[PDB]
């Protein structure tokens, strides 16, 4: 029965618009399949269309805002789009409708409207650009009555081995057409629709711009050889509209030019599903999307005191759907370094320029293909999959739909090798390529990144031992379900704890180190002088000089997290021989946290180096590393320790801002230094952490329960507020926010762990 609930998941999922690189498209969860994406720009020149068209995701000064008023995976969306260079507002609409056997239908709704200071007759031009890829697949636009283009609809009809048969259709859409004097329309028609169907290798498909941009210029060419010239030049749109080809191809252009507002339909109809798609079909499932978004945003997301008014709600709406909305599908290969050089063993001092001259022999390849689906830290700059943010993003998805989180786990599962390594930052083909600078490009198999998955599991078991509502919790709802696919999931989860302790192990033996057990010490691989990516904490001050003996009290505390979590699914699965070697972990990080970890002088947790002179010694930089222990769930309600954390974090003069925690004390020599990254700004994924963990001690009898209500009451207000005034005055969710002034700082449409914020408010932990 579990395949039957996965058959139906599939299904489900199918559809979307899955491309959160591009303002608007579409493609299904199929590598080589039928993708769809919208450009549009004002055109006032002969020049300037190629300055002002819209297709990728951006932030400039000529963007206003765009995104997600409402979204669900499983049913569709609404999306706004506030262009001030085109002054245009946007609105897509995109619905899917169940049916047949190929992952149902769907239907999009594009509305622009100019706002108020653009000129009531601007010319805006359109495309609607449609690509295939498959070896045995074929695509074909149906010809116009009309000599010149389309008065009415255009019709693609497809089919393929995935699809089946379809066709997609775009609607002739209400607006004005200018219409043109010009001689040149006795041969290109005085102003209409067209298409040019056109065909490329398969692996060029999604290169849209340049394959409509190149199109153009064949267009202009030709005036220019049949003498139309700047002594009686066409309008510069006529200039720019494409000469109507249809046919079969790979690629199909559909082209509109519109004079004011305008909107038109995309109708995706599944022939093995019931009859054709319409637009009052669309029109009558996206008011159903929007009544049961409504519902299932008050039942899951119950905003508490004293964020329950309209306008927190509003607030909450749009950065969840901007999270949800974030979710792709992406597909090809990865770059990864496959040499395991013996440089990236790191046990030498200045081991960090060995390893970078390995990484100057360049022996990485493509490899794969491979596929992901996966919420994104942002659509303008980080368009892909990381893998300890997408730990945050599922903790709200699951609430929303525990269904659609195991299935994004599972998607980052599967990208796991035979080792039990995962690339920290997933890049799948050329098209996710073209986003990232080369030197940012190749994954290295001894790079971790926390696994902060593992959390969304421990979510999903309390859950589980306490048709698309029935599929949003089915894996909860039916037991059986949801240990089948922990029963599946378990060997993957054991051999990256396994993972962990081959390639990060820290060293205890081989120095003069005291301390409960041997075995557990640990150390972030893939240090330079100034960072630590690997960890998350990109530029948090660690010991000076790297070095081989250091020990990282984060690393280890995120095994220890591992470690609960697997003797929390061991038990479940009866794996009576593990969970005993998972306890015997456990107890022994706990013992070895305080030895190695722990400065009594300081009142905190610390990293650790090796002296000048071979001897162990604690680096101290109070900050959320200082924390971890407790931002990890690892200590008793009832420790001493965790009492003289409480009071670090509620210092005002160390970690505690009015906007929330500082990841640098004030106090550190590294406050606001270099590029500030986390040496100081407030970060609201560590926020997250501690405002469960105080809640978790206020709702318990013990010593700390009064200070720790106090501190989650004030982290919790402050936190959401800043988050809500930023987004209040600017639109943004923010990377980070600045402690000193509450302002958001760095990149925007951090949705993004930013949006934690909505589980923030509906509490309740
Ligand atoms: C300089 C630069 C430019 C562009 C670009 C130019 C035009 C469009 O894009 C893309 C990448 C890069 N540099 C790498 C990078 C920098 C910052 C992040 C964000 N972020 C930092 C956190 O510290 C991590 O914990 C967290 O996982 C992680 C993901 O959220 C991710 C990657």
């Amino acid at each position: 029965l579990h395949s039957e609930i996965g058959r139906l998941n599939n299904q489900s999922l199918l559809w979307g618009p899955y491309r959160p690189n591009i303002y608007f498209g579409t493609r299904p969860r199929i590598g080589k399949s039928l993708m769809t994406g919208l450009m549009w720009g004002k055109i006032e020149s002969y020049t300037d269309f190629q300055h002002t068209v819209r297709y990728t995701c951006e932030q400039n000064e000529g963007m206003k805002g765009y995104g997600w008023d409402e979204y669900d995976p499983r049913r569709g969306g609404i999306q706004s789009i506030h262009d001030i260079q085109n002054g245009l507002d946007i609105t897509t609409s995109f619905v899917k409708i169940p049916g047949g056997a190929h992952g149902g239908s769907w239907a999009a709704r594009i509305k622009g409207t100019l706002n108020d200071d653009a000129p009531k007759d601007q010319k805006t031009i359109v495309v609607f650009y449609v690509s295939q890829e498959g070896e045995n697949s074929e695509l074909e636009a149906v010809p116009s009555e009309n000599e010149f283009g389309y008065e009415g609809d255009v019709i693609l009809k497809g089919r393929s081995e995935a699809l089946g048969n379809y066709k997609l259709v775009v609607t002739k859409g209400k607006g004005v057409i200018p219409q043109s004097d010009h001689d040149l329309s006795r041969l290109r028609g005085p102003g209409q629709t067209v298409v040019q169907s056109l065909t490329y290798p398969d692996e060029v498909l999604w290169q849209a711009k340049p394959i409509l941009f190149q199109q153009l210029k064949a267009g202009i060419d030709w005036l220019v050889e049949n003498k139309y010239d700047v002594a009686d030049p066409p309008p510069p749109w006529q200039v720019y509209l494409l000469a109507n080809k249809p046919g079969s191809g790979n690629v199909h252009i559909v082209q509109k030019v519109f004079e004011g507002d305008f909107e038109f339909d995309i109708l995706f109809s599944s022939e093995s599903a019931g009859k054709e798609v319409t637009s009052k079909d669309l029109e009558r499932e996206v008011k159903q999307a929007t009544e049961v978004f409504g519902e299932r945003f008050a039942r899951v997301f119950d905003l508490k005191a004293p964020f329950q008014g309209d306008n927190y709600k509003k607030f909450g709406k749009s950065m969840f759907s901007n999270l949800i909305g974030g979710i792709g599908y992406f597909y090809g290969h990865s770059l990864v370094d496959r040499s395991y050089a013996p440089e990236y063993d790191e046990e030498n001092e200045g081991f960090w320029e060995d390893a970078a001259e390995a990484r100057a022999r360049h022996q990485e390849a493509l490899e794969g293909p491979y596929e992901l689906f996966t919420s994104i830290p942002s659509r303008p700059f980080f368009p892909r999959g990381f893998l300890w943010d997408e730990g945050f993003h599922l903790l709200p998805i699951a609430d929303w739909d525990i269904d659609l989180a195991l299935e994004i786990i599972k998607s980052w599962y599967n990208l796991m090798d035979e080792d039990g390594w995962i690339a920290r930052e997933q890049i799948l083909g050329a098209e996710a390529r073209s986003k990232v600078p080369k030197e940012f490009q190749t994954q290295y198999p001894h790079y971790a990144n926390p696994p902060t998955l593992f959390l969304v599991l421990d979510n999903f078991v309390e859950r589980l031992r306490k048709l698309d509502e029935t599929l949003s919790t089915a894996s909860v709802d039916n037991p059986e379900v949801g240990l089948e696919y922990l029963r599946r999931l378990y060997p993957l989860l054991r051999r990256q704890f396994d993972w962990f302790r081959k390639t990060q192990a820290g060293d205890i033996k081989s120095y003069d180190r005291e301390a409960y057990s041997t075995k557990e010490a640990y150390r972030w691989r893939g240090r330079t002088v100034s960072h630590c990516l690997t960890s998350g904490l990109d530029d948090y001050p660690r010991p000076q000089p790297p070095h081989p003996g250091e020990l990282h009290v984060d690393l280890m505390s995120w095994v220890g997290v591992m470690v609960k979590s697997l003797i929390s699914i061991g038990s479940l699965l009866g794996a009576t021989e593990d969970v005993e070697f998972y306890t015997k972990v456990l107890d022994a990080i706990e013992h070895n946290l305080d030895d190695l970890h722990w400065s009594e002088k300081e009142g905190c947790y610390c990293d650790a180096t090796i002296d000048e002179f071979e001897e162990h010694k604690l680096v101290c930089h109070k900050g959320y590393i200082s924390l971890f222990p407790f931002l990890t769930g690892l200590l008793k309600p009832d420790s001493p320790k965790l009492g003289k954390l409480l009071a670090l974090i509620g210092d005002e003069s160390e970690l505690w801002s009015p906007y929330g925690l500082r990841s640098l004390s004030k106090k550190d020599e590294f406050y606001g230094t270099a590029e500030n990254y986390w040496r100081s700004p407030v970060w609201i994924n560590i926020n997250y952490l501690a405002i469960v963990q105080l809640y978790n001690i206020a709702t318990q009898d013990g010593p700390y329960k009064e200070t720790a209500r106090d501190l989650y009451t004030r982290l919790r207000k402050n936190i959401v507020e800043t988050v809500y005034r930023n987004w209040e005055e600017t639109g943004f969710a923010w990377e980070q926010y600045n402690p000193e002034t509450g302002k958001g700082q760095r990149t925007q449409h951090f949705t993004g762990w930013t949006s934690l914020v909505v589980k923030i408010m509906s509490g309740h932990h």
